[PDB]
């Protein structure tokens, strides 16, 4: 991947056809408004950054929660939160807990280390494991890495009721076809379709290969800036490639609204330590998956990519 | 596997050391106490049989349940359990559902098909899924697959706690080795010991590549008998594999009092569709895991089955 430019926040260019594989998509300085996000020192727990919507989820300003303590802040989870993720763990091993708060439903907490840094993430969340369970039955019994395909973008669809699920399968030179399909009936058909290597950019195939699920939930929805934008541990850009909440690059949405779609999401198919493929899901208005379904679709991934390494061993 | 003898309600000789193999344990007539089963026809959904305490779980007498309708006794889930379990459906399918009872907590009902019947499974109930996701990454970080074995044995041990869990390889005599194991400070360990193919008869080996988890909540519980005995759809045995509350062989259960076991559970490790061994667990005490986390160790099942195929074919 050729060098990333600087962020627009830190007067880089502006994205074209021509250079989008240097668009630095890892540190977008900012979040999608459907949850807020908070970044604390990994020891001390003091509260470094957070989005600017904060207060709308976590009933404090942002600028008052600033250099205030995890301890003080989370209480219960501080503890579990500091053991679960000690320095130089995975930067995508996840803490999740369940939070109370004043409105409907609950608050979905997710946190995961990079460095000396906590992410912390916050999102609204008002029978998946049971559903993936059954369909390992049928994934199994599937002859060959086509049948397996078409059983794999079906399952996700049960699961999601997503309008469209694709498995998109990389070619060697990064070109893209789109090997299996399932589709709200009526809808027009992407099966056999194949791509330029361009619509997905060597940046954002390397990023997938580290943090195997993506989304963005409302294709025409604003980013929320975090502020300060720069970690104070390193006065650098915060990495949010394992942060879902993490902005989408503004040319890929730009991307989804040309093709009428409203909410996007992909899981990474991981064969040897190499991006094989995707699970490509749309749907035609914005959706916010919940938290718990999207850890079925990491599973499941996690699952078809190995019997994609299998299934392709029969040849 | 040589040929079964009657159960002993059908006039079968007492199992010895010198003819286990021949214990018919897929048909005990039988279940474990901690829940109640019934079994309907498949299609007019008329309840068959019923386990002598479903009064205590399902709030009328076994006799007076016979010949009622699953659409009278279940109007919320018949048409849906009859959708999910169509004729020919694998007998390992399940359709699951949560319903409210009187008592403290809900109860689990879980449903499979053996040809024109259906046998329904139902057991109160009072993080893994997650716990899960991320003890994937371990997973697939293990270098080779004593060390998977390793990451497995003390991922079930957090999941479940139980007391001690070993990876149970099976060699091509049918002899065991433990190959891995987690357990609780104190504990003797079984590591590396050497077991001969006697203690799980063929038997029971050719019905765990079938049925993949099977477990005995309670080590000195007496079974609860099906009313009638049998089917009468066949006027025969009516077959429990696919139920995890099927009775435990009585001989299987002598052994685990004997080791000072008081509850012991195991999933299935079946890579190309051979039994390569087991995850097998114990408890000191009775313990009911809960059918969400059997559900998540089934999942792990899976998961570990296809990591060892692929662990193993680095070599
Ligand atoms: C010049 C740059 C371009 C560009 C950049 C870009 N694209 C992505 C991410 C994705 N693009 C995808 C492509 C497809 N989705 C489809 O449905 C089809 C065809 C039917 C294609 C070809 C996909 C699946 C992704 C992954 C994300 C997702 O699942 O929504 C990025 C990175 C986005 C991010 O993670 O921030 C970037 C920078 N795309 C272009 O088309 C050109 C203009
Ligand atoms: C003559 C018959 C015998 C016999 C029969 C038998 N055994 C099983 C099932 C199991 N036996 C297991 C063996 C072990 N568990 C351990 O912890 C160790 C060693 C540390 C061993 C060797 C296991 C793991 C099982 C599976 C069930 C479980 O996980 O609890 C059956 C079938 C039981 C059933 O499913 O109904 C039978 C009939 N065992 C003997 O020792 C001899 C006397």
């Amino acid at each position: 991947p050729l060098p990333f430019f600087p962020p627009l926040y830190l007067g880089g260019p502006e994205i074209t056809t021509e250079n989008c594989e240097r668009e630095p998509i890892h540190i977008p300085g900012s979040i999608q408004p459907h949850g807020a996000l908070l970044t604390a020192d990994g020891h001390s727990g003091e509260v470094l950054q957070m989005s600017l919507n904060a207060a709308t989820f976590l009933g404090q300003e942002p600028t008052v929660l600033r250099g205030q303590t995890l301890a003080a802040l989370l209480p219960e989870q501080w503890p579990a939160l500091q053991a679960a993720l000690p320095p130089g763990c995975p930067d995508a091993l996840q803490y999740r807990a369940t939070l109370d708060w004043p409105a409907a439903g609950h608050l979905s907490l997710t946190v995961h280390r990079v460095g000396e840094l906590l992410i912390l993430e916050f999102e609204p969340t008002e029978t998946g494991p049971h559903a993936l369970r059954n369909a390992m039955f049928a994934l199994e019994s599937a002859p060959n890495l086509r049948a397996l395909a078409e059983v794999a973008t079906q399952t996700v669809r049960e699961l999601t009721g997503f309008d469209r699920v694709m498995l998109y399968k990389f070619a060697p030179d990064a070109t893209g076809e789109v090997i299996a399909e399932a589709r709200r009936e009526g809808l027009h058909a992407f099966l056999g379709h194949r791509f330029p290597a361009s619509h997905i950019p060597a940046q954002a195939r390397a990023l997938y290969t580290r943090h195997l699920l993506r989304l963005t939930a409302d294709t025409r929805a604003a980013a929320v800036p975090l502020d300060p934008v720069l970690n104070p541990q390193t006065n650098a850009p915060t990495p949010l490639g394992g942060a879902v909440l993490r902005a989408t690059s503004p040319m890929h949405m730009q991307y989804l609204r040309n093709m009428g779609v409203g909410s996007s999401l992909s899981v990474s198919v991981v064969v040897g330590g190499q991006l094989w493929g995707l699970i490509a899901c749309h749907h035609q208005t914005p959706y916010v998956l919940p938290p718990d379904l999207r850890t079925t679709l990491e599973s499941l991934g996690r699952l078809l990519s190995l019997q994609v390494q299998v299934k392709e061993a029969l040849e």
